[PDB]
């Protein structure tokens, strides 16, 4: 809602008897409900959301290092101890460097070394829970009347759907109203997932995707980098010297395993690009509105021509100047000598309720060549429309 | 040389009637040519080097983008075109957007759309060619006189040899002469080869491998930077908008794909970490010096004990503080009764030419319990040996 104007778009006939209708909504997709004798229901799903999610992990993809510091015991004086071993922040290893007379010691052997440096993560990732059941969907409902497009945004009901709400009302003032009844899908899209953030850009991944990187990760409370091993390299002893460097910036690798994966993009609130609710429509609560009006007799402009929609429709726009409360008479016929309408009329019974009231048609002409005729008189517009 | 203090170490005994000896030199390695009545020679590949390569490529691993610009065209208003398009420092795409009344355009359908944006490479990756008739063989030679540690570094000589020098030779002051008849082997560890460097690190890599790598590459003349696309993203388009963003760090992935090629480092000239040479040494115009001393006969004593090298042998530091010019008697016998020597003489015939010199000496002890004597009288030195 409004549908023109989303590309993806789905039609749905109601029956006459018919009290339900049912649709499944998809993001960047849009369905228009229609039912004889009642006005037409544009619904979409606009945004599916996630509201203060809780951090779970944290993960280092660049880190730097600093303060590198040695230890370097000779063969037989013992295992070697550096001071800056047993504390937290800092990567460490034990090793044996051969050493002899050649560098400093008396005996040719195993002499023991460690080398210890400052972990400090310059770049990390954070993984948020994703608690299925605090999904809420929004959805867009409006109904078809002739509103300009710049007014479009001023007629569009929403409704939130939780993993579970009950049926919701939408009322329109003149028209009745419709009853929701959505049941949200998050098993295939929002099962085994955390949502994982890199500076400006997010994602939905797979828990144990995340939870089997090879990367250093944390505990949002502590600020203890577990496994720091898997970003710093120990270079083989030389003698006396051990080279600690820091790993690459995994940031690109972490990019490419997640392509394909759905976005996730913040707004002051998680927005989710992705999921869909399959839905049910209560429909004869919906009434239309100025059955009663007299006849626009007056003459009437096209403010934009009837164009065609790509849908299979064609959208025109119309300018009522003297008609008070009054409707609007549009039919498709294939002679404009015949008044036997062949269109399928999209805005259901159009009205204009003020002067110079620009109201938006639309019709859902036949297959060939026919003529969309509004209004009667010489004061009637007539055009030509073919349909291959 | 000096192969004492060399872990991965070799021993190569002369035959009475030979002239050549042939060996095998790789880095972190050395070998001790010895041949009877004949000082042993030390023999190691110091460095294998390149200098001055000429760069073949650049290749950008981090992109930063700017002036992101975008022209947008309505449908059926013609082709778009962006001012910006045909610079060269520009990424550019060409898309069409779905347009309607819903976002500006009168007409639904494909408006034509371009989208550019600023490429500049933040960090990028050198390749440099491998000249294999470039590859200079550095080797160090040097005899096992009673030279202390401290003066090792003032005993050893030099050899360069090209992908195809001639046959060089080493003169020692009292010696004579040894002759390296060296070929290199530069087949399987440079082939397709590129020098590819990142900031301070380096590596010999694959030239097929390089070429084919998915990112940005330069010619070091002009700075266009081609196939920039690997490192640009671009969104399909919303309705006029399109998102350009710039892929991640690729230092990582490029780091990890690196894991196992030869490493290469500089200084101030391109050190290789790795390649072989095969050698044939010439000990024929090798001579012993000081035959015709007298012996050492007043008392001496150890500045430092027999110790294990670990190769088998066994070292000790002999002070002469009274002998003139003369020779100092060792042997490992397996009595202190029998003067009958088991042990095999690596430093042939020890020497001290001035007072309180402190001569080395590398021996050779039997499998088994022995005694090493060194001197004669109540002077003589013993040590009790143990060989396992």
């Amino acid at each position: 809602a409004h549908c023109i104007g989303i590309t993806d778009r789905d039609f749905i006939e109601g029956v006459h008897g018919g009290t339900w209708v049912s649709a499944t909504l998809e993001q960047d997709k849009c369905v228009t409900v229609m039912a004889p004798d009642k006005p037409s229901l544009d619904i979409s799903l606009e945004t599916v959301a996630i509201d203060r999610p809780a951090e779970v992990r944290k993960v280092c993809y660049n880190a730097v290092l600093t303060h590198v510091k040695i230890n370097d015991k000779c063969p037989s004086t013992g295992e070697a101890h550096l001071a800056e071993e047993n504390e937290g922040d800092n990567a460490c290893k034990r090793t044996y460097s051969d050493r002899g007379w050649g560098n400093g010691c008396g005996l040719f052997g195993k002499g023991s070394i460690v080398a210890c440096a400052k972990f400090t993560c310059a770049k990390s990732m954070s993984l948020f829970e994703v608690d299925q059941t605090k999904i809420q969907y929004v959805i867009r409902a409006q109904l078809h009347v002739g509103a300009k497009q710049e007014n479009w945004n001023t007629d569009i009901k929403t409704l939130k759907f939780d993993a579970l709400s009950g049926s919701q009302e939408v009322e329109f003032i003149g028209y009745g109203k419709a009853t929701l009844e959505c049941q949200v899908q998050t098993a295939v899209d929002f099962g085994n997932s955390y949502i994982a953030e890199m500076e400006t850009e997010s994602w939905i991944v797979d828990r144990q995707w995340a939870q089997d990187l090879t990367l250093p990760w944390q505990s949002g409370s502590g600020g203890v980098w577990r496994e720091m091993h898997h970003l710093v390299e120990f270079e083989p002893p030389h003698a006396a010297t051990i080279r600690v460097l820091a790993l690459g910036n995994q940031e690109g690798s972490l990019k490419t395993a997640l392509t394909g994966a759905m976005r996730v993009t913040k707004d002051t609130l998680y927005k989710l690009h992705g999921g869909h609710v399959s839905c049910r429509v209560k429909l004869s609560a919906l009434t239309l509105k100025g059955t009663s009006y007299k006849i626009c007799t007056d003459k009437m402009f096209f403010v934009k021509n009837p164009t065609d929609t790509g849908h299979g429709t064609v959208v025109m726009q119309v300018k009522v100047s003297k008609g008070a409360p009054c409707r609007i008479p549009v039919i498709v016929a294939d002679d404009l000598t015949a008044a036997i309408n062949k269109g399928i009329l999209v805005t259901v019974n159009p009205i204009a309720s003020t002067n110079d009231d620009e109201v938006l048609i639309e019709v859902n002409p036949p297959f060939g060549d026919s003529y969309i005729i509004v209004g009667r008189g010489d004061s009637r517009l007539t055009y030509q429309w073919h349909k291959e």
